[PDB]
């Protein structure tokens, strides 16, 4: 099927449209650039390997290279692996790049380089040198970059990669880079804004440095600047999770009132963690296009009640005023200036970490007529009191976020407090209006608590303290609710009428409501599903369900049931038949997850008891030690079977004879040591087979008929125990010449033996001695 | 050190005391009785093997056998492994036991026997046949048991081991068993009490059967009976976790009013789950010695408010009325009859599952003058209101249990509801008075909540809804508290004054209070420990701690700190030195658990940062990929180092150079593939070494000098990858001949090769070809 097997340890892709031959050698544990890279190579990535030097031999035949991605072949010690530390810096010999006359993009990040590499071709638009050791920039070393448009030099002098001096930039070092659009000098122990910069700049990143003052003319010529980030200069260090040095005397970064006067094109201004106490309106006199303003992690608590500068921001789309609270102050309420009402274009307002006790309808009145307002984020404010009905005036919003508060009767986890959220490494909103009350202190709910909110489509009550029996009266206003996240509470299913007032409910999450399931003898009405006539998806993961008063759950609508992390092993205790049809009357059910239920065996009757349209079944992570494969015949619509992370030792003698419908068979992470002689014979439906991470020693042709392998979209075989003796001649030859997609041939389809061949990839294996 | 290596795959112990030779072959995957069993063997256990038959050859030389424990060599099929089912029942040939003329105890449980084995010696006092298929007892078949004292025949006909008919016992089958003290016929589908029974009986177990009526004279001659259990006849089936058939007409077990008149000696009466609605006082007029009465799982809800029968029980110690509630009734209060006040000897009263809304001092008055009352258990009652001060009147008690209730302003998990609490298979109480409020709904605490309870020594608040900052004022009444379990709440360590009013506190558990530690930017005062001057043990496990406002925790008293399941990997992020002395000022800390902290490496300074008296250090389950063993020099009092379940690949070149103090080195479950040349040389201090579940191939004498192994109390070596070539000659020889204790030599210390030897035990390995 192939005449010339591919030995090269890299994935090779063709994009015929834009004549790219893409060679990806990412993370292939290479010590040398592999031989045989196609000479038509346009994109070549060698990121995360251990190639210790580059030379003219490196790319010698690769004349058409347009991009070389050579990041992280010698990561700085504190940022890289401690088990495989890099012994010496990358070495780049002369002329290594000069012949590549079409090279447009060169990334050399994370290689412990000490200088800007010279000899670069004049075609280069993008040079990336992050996380190296270059902390002195001289105009001489930048003459070669005449046509450069994007230049990343950050992370070369900071706490994860110290240089122990101030960064240095000669005057007008960048000024003759006349074509330069993007300059990044973040995380560099820079002490002043470098001047003069080329007026072609559209983006300037100077954040996380030691710039204490802006000079009035530091940005005088940047009439095309669109994004400017000065954050993390004079940081606000309270509860910082990284080493943090504030400016002396609690000074802020000092910005003259006229410092921005030239930036007419500015669209994004970021002044995060600059220890600001005031925001002069004069700052924005000449910026009418500003769309995004980050003022998080300053000391603007008082200014938020005044905030005259908002009158100069009629086109602002995003405003972030999070974490401006005064230390050790717990304000009574939020004092939002009337000036917010002049934010006519505002879509997103974030004020986390203002820290106040009580939220009242009128305090949000400055926002009532912001017509384009879509997201209001008041999370992490320790609000104790809030009448939810006030959001009846905010029905136009897409998300109201009150997450992580103490109310009673999507951004990264680390976001406002991480050092460099843009650091490069080597959900129910779609349903409509969302009220996020997650991680609050609601211990009891009542119908009137939701009143005037019948417009809500998604309500997140995850992670409250609700230890209550529901009887159908608690949610009555919520006539349009489609999604209820009730996870991480203490739901008590005493009555089978719970949730029945949510007539339009399509998704219910009651996972991690294990509390009342963990004490013996307590009544549990699992048959509450019957009353929910449009319910599509039910999640009850991690509930430790080991007993149930009702014997059957019923639904004519339910399509997906997640039941992972429970104790079906106890419910189905061998000899107890009462619950073998717990799911039989979920008539429309197509997907069932009963992984992690400690099912080390399946009792008689489990398969016969499944609902008739079951398509996707997971029995993963059960400690399954045995499996009667014939009983799949009961599952006449079964299309996906996930048996991963179990203890199986055998596959069926004839998979076609067990399931005529089975299309995807997942057996990864088991104990299988051999395949049956006619395993896949006539399994014409099979499309996907994962046998990886087992203990298979040999595979013979009878098990793998090629009319079956031809239809496989993927066949996974890596991390097994293959013996590369002359008995493996067909398997080795087939693996080398087949077109079937088999991931990891280059890294993890290997011989364990015999002696000579140990550790060797079967793709590279030469068995001519077997036919002498 | 030994002249004759032990081949026998059984543990052999001598108790010269009573001259017994104990051979224990439990769970050794035997298909045979091993050859070579010592001929002095007195106790021989073969439990959990797959020996298919017994014969006269089985024990023929084992003349002095006093006990044969042969359980579970063919378990009933729903009770045993489904991956290794037993193919055919155990076969016992004639004459197998007749020569064993000293045999006193014979266990044959769980072998699928169809009849009581005949031919047994007349010395036998104890015969055990539980979980077989013997469901017809004939007087003829018990002639051989003249001198029997203890006879277990239960679990031969029940839902885990069905016989599909009623149990049958011929009339007077047991009466000529004139020495029979204990007869157990539980779990047997028995329909009537067998008569006549021998009057020597002291214990009679008839529970979990189908007995509908007791006859007047069913116990007429029992004269000496001390324990009688009739539980589970006419069971109360509501929320039963096993198949449960109630008696018709909701009838109770019918017991005539005079049925117990002969039982002068009766000390324990068990009538659990008999569906009783009344307890006629006349039952007890002739039993004044009764000490333990179980009336749980009946319908005694109203009877508890009357209970005149309590007047006849002045010597009762334990009384159980748990789960007597009327279905679908949520009573307003608990109505205890005054008759309780006449239980002058009562030590333990349990009334779970009475199910009522409000508890008031006034309802507990019948117990005020019960002088010996030690345990009051009102758990699982769904109590919503309870003034804790009422217990000022119960300070003589050892435990007050309000666990699993809804209060807001040790028995097995499965106990009242499991089928057979006594089924045989193949804590702060010690600190003083304990108020157990675990698993309630307390969301806010205040000093007055504890008024008048200054006597408390242990308070259990685990698993409430406490989401509160503590400032040192909340517990002030609890002047003598020694133990506070605050686990599974949402503690907010805003103030370092938390818990300081507990001036006597020795153990503080704030594990699983992760909530506020999981959201970025929140203040955490881990240095709150300084104020706790007698604090001994601090558990802050599973808190997801990844940030801290203070840099150091301080205590002059704390000895043990459990810090497992947190994120020291983040706190000690490489490049951030600020928290490398988090534990340095716990001056007298001796045990530190920092397992499960994702520490894939230890930054330099962690060890120097440890407090000076650190004795027991766990770094288990961190994914540690490397370890600078030399830094153990900083830990000069280190005695236990637990590095289990990591990814280490090497041991120190010179363990004596790394620690002159280390006694226990646990390296189980790592990736170690060889030992260093002189690993343990001069490690005279080492006493315990676990290298199990690694990839070690060979061990040479240089690494294992015998001056070091002589002192080892245990050396764990199993589940490695030993190569049994002529290079292994010394290791094989030493293992076969050594004194030193090595677990699993018979089952999991094995050669992986070379061919022929694969799978073979190194204890059985013959390497004579290596010396031809
Ligand atoms: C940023 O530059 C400062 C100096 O401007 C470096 O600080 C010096 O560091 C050395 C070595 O730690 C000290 O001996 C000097 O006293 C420091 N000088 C001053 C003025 O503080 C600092 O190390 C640089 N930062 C990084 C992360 O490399
Ligand atoms: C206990 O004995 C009863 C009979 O007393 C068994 O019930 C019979 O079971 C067979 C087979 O299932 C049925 O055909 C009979 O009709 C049943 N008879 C009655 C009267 O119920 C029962 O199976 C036995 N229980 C156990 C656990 O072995
Ligand atoms: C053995 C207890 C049987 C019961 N189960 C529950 C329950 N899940 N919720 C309640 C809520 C209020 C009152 C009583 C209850 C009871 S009583
Ligand atoms: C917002 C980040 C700084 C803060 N941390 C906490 C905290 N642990 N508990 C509180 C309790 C009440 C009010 C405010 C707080 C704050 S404010
Ligand atoms: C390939 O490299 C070129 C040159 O930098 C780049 O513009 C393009 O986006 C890359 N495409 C892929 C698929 O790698
Ligand atoms: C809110 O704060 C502003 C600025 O500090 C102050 O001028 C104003 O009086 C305050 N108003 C209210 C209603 O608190
Ligand atoms: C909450 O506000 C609404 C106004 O929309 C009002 O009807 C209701 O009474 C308020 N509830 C409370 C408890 O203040
Ligand atoms: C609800 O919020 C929790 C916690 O913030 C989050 O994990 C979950 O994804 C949210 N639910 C939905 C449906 O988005
Ligand atoms: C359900 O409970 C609520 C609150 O306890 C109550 O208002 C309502 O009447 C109850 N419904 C029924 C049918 O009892
Ligand atoms: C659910 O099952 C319980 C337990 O048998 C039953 O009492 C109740 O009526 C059922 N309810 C529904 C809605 O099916
Ligand atoms: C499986 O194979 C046997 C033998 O060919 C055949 O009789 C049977 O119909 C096949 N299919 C099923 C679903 O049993
Ligand atoms: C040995 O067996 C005898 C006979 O049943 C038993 O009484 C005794 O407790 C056992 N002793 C030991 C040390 O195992
Ligand atoms: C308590 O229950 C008893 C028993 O039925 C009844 O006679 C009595 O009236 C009840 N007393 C109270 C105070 O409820
Ligand atoms: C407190 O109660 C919990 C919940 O039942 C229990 O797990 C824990 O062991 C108790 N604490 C102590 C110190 O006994
Ligand atoms: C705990 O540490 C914080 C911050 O380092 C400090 O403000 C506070 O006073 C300390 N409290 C103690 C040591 O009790």
């Amino acid at each position: 099927a192939r005449w010339f097997p591919k030995t090269l340890p890299c994935d090779v892709t063709l994009d015929v449209s834009k004549n790219h031959v893409i060679v990806d050698c990412t993370d292939k544990h290479l010590t040398e650039i592999p031989g045989g890279i196609p000479t038509n190579t346009t994109n070549l990535t060698l990121t995360i390997n251990h190639i210790p030097d580059i030379s003219p031999a490196s790319f010698h035949r690769l004349v058409h290279l347009v991009e070389i991605d050579f990041r992280c072949n010698c990561v700085p010690i504190r940022l890289g692996s401690k088990s495989n530390m890099c012994p010496r810096r990358l070495q780049i010999k002369p002329r290594s790049f000069s012949g590549l006359t079409y090279l447009k993009s060169l990334y050399l990040d994370g290689n412990q380089l000490l200088e800007i590499p010279q000899g670069l071709p004049p075609s280069l638009q993008l040079l990336s040198l992050e996380a190296n050791n270059i902390f002195s920039i001289r105009k001489e070393q930048l003459t070669e970059l005449a046509n450069i448009e994007i230049l990343y030099l950050g992370q070369n002098c900071y706490y994860r990669n110290p240089c122990y001096v101030s960064y240095s930039i000669e005057k007008d070092a960048f000024l003759n880079l006349t074509k330069l659009k993007v300059l990044s000098l973040k995380d560099n122990n820079v002490t002043t804004v470098p001047t003069v910069l080329p007026s072609t700049l559209t983006e300037l990143y100077l954040y996380n440095n030691m710039i204490a003052e802006i000079q009035e003319d530091d940005f005088n010529n940047l009439n095309q600047l669109q994004i400017l980030d000065l954050s993390g200069n004079c940081p606000r260090c309270y509860n910082a999770p990284f080493p943090c040095t504030p400016c002396k005397n609690n000074s802020p970064l000092q910005i003259p009132v006229n410092a921005f006067d030239a930036l007419t094109e500015l669209k994004v201004l970021r002044l995060h963690s600059n220890s600001l106490q005031h925001v002069p309106p004069r700052w924005f006199k000449n910026i009418n296009n500003l769309q995004e303003l980050d003022l998080s992690q300053n000391f603007l608590a008082k200014e938020i009640g005044d905030a005259k500068f908002l009158h100069f921001l009629p086109n602002l789309i995003q405003l972030d005023l999070s974490f401006n609270f005064e230390l050790q102050v717990y304000r009574a309420s939020m004092n939002l200036s009337q000036a917010f009402s002049s934010l006519k274009s505002l879509k997103i307002l974030r004020i986390r970490g203002y820290v106040f006790k009580e939220l009242k309808s009128f305090q949000l009145s400055p926002l009532h007529n912001l017509q384009n307002l879509e997201v209001l984020d008041l999370g992490t404010n320790f609000i104790k009191i809030a009448n939810l009905s006030m959001f009846k005036q905010f029905k136009r919003l897409k998300v109201i976020d009150l997450s992580v508060n103490k109310i009673s009767p999507v951004l990264e986890q680390l976001y406002y407090f991480r050092y460099d959220k843009y650091a490069r490494s080597c959900s129910c909103y779609k349903y409509g209006q969302t009220l996020d009350l997650s991680k609050n202190s609601i211990f009891f709910i009542k119908s009137s608590d939701f009143q005037h909110l019948s417009f809500l489509k998604c309500l997140n009550l995850s992670g409250n303290l609700i230890s209550q029996t529901l009887n159908g009266s608690e949610f009555q206003p919520l006539a349009e609710l489609r999604y209820l996240d009730f996870s991480n509470n203490r739901l008590d299913l005493l009555h089978s009428t719970a949730f029945e007032e949510l007539r339009k409910l399509e998704v219910l999450d009651i996972s991690s409501n294990s509390h009342y399931f963990q004490s013996e003898g307590i009544t549990h009405m699992l048959n509450f599903t019957k009353n929910l006539k449009v319910l599509q998806k039910l999640m009850m993961n991690d509930n430790d369900i080991s007993s149930s008063t009702s014997r059957t759950m019923e639904s004519e609508s339910l399509r997906t049931l997640e039941f992972r992390g429970n104790h079906l092993d106890v419910l189905w205790r061998d000899g107890d038949n009462r619950y073998l049809q717990l799911f039989k009357n979920l008539l429309k059910l197509e997907e069932l997850d009963i992984s992690k239920n400690s099912l080390s065996f399946l009792p008689s009757g489990v398969f016969d008891g499944m609902p008739p349209n079951l398509k996707n079944l997971s029995l993963a992570k059960n400690g399954l030690k045995s499996f009667i494969w014939e009983k799949l015949r009961y599952l006449k619509n079964l299309e996906t079977l996930d048996l991963s992370h179990n203890q199986l030792t055998t596959v069926p003698e004839r998979l076609s004879n067990c399931s005529r419908s089975l299309k995807n068979l997942i057996l990864k992470n088991n104990q299988i040591r051999s395949l049956t002689k006619y395993f896949l014979q006539d399994a014409f439906q099979l499309r996907y087979l994962d046998l990886s991470s087992n203990k298979i020693q040999m595979i013979q042709k009878t098990s793998f008929p090629e009319n079956v392998l031809n239809n496989l979209k993927m066949l996974l075989l890596h991390h097994n125990r293959f013996l590369c003796t002359c008995d493996a001649v067909w398997f080795v030859w087939w693996v080398q010449h087949t077109e079937v997609t088999i991931p990891y041939l280059a890294t993890d389809v290997t011989c364990v033996g015999p002696g000579a061949h140990k550790g060797q990839s079967v793709i590279s294996l030469d068995l001519y001695t077997c036919e002498l």
